[PDB]
């Protein structure tokens, strides 16, 4: 359902959000225009997802409904649960960030929001 390889097309408030969560500026300025590749492999409730941003690789894993440990952008790993809000939506909270991943056909739309910052990424199947 979710599986596939996707690249970012566009994103909103990368800089603002990454500062707020403590991404080191050095990595902000490099990664701000990288159109990153996300790779998803779903097997029923079981998901594995890789997020590559040049030379940075974040490999994560979770079963829906179950507790998981998600390595975040800074490197911090948080304990949380990811849930389906439908077949097309994946949904979670970590580090007070609300996260919504929406698949429509070939388009994955990810929104992360901390307080009033809404970090939105639009990715296309590749
Ligand atoms: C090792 C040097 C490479 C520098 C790369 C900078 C990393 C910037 C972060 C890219 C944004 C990707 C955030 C992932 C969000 C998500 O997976 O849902
Ligand atoms: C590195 C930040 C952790 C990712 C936060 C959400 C984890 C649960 C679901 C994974 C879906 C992420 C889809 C990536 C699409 C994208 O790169 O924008």
């Amino acid at each position: 359902s979710f599986s596939g390889k996707y690249q970012l097309q566009s994103q909103e408030n990368f800089e603002a959000f990454m500062k707020a969560i403590g991404l080191p500026e050095e990595l902000i300025q490099k990664g701000k225009d990288i159109k990153g590749v996300s790779e998803i492999v779903q097997n029923g409730k079981h998901f594995k997802f890789t997020i590559t941003a040049g030379s940075k690789v974040i490999q994560n894993e979770f079963t829906v409904g179950e507790e998981c440990e998600l390595e975040t952008m800074t490197g911090e790993k948080v304990k949380t649960v990811v849930q389906l809000e439908g077949d097309n939506k994946l949904v979670t909270t970590f580090k007070n960030i609300k996260s919504v991943t929406e698949l429509n056909g070939d388009i994955i739309t990810n929104t992360m929001t901390l307080g009033d910052i809404v970090f939105k990424r639009i990715s296309k199947r590749i």
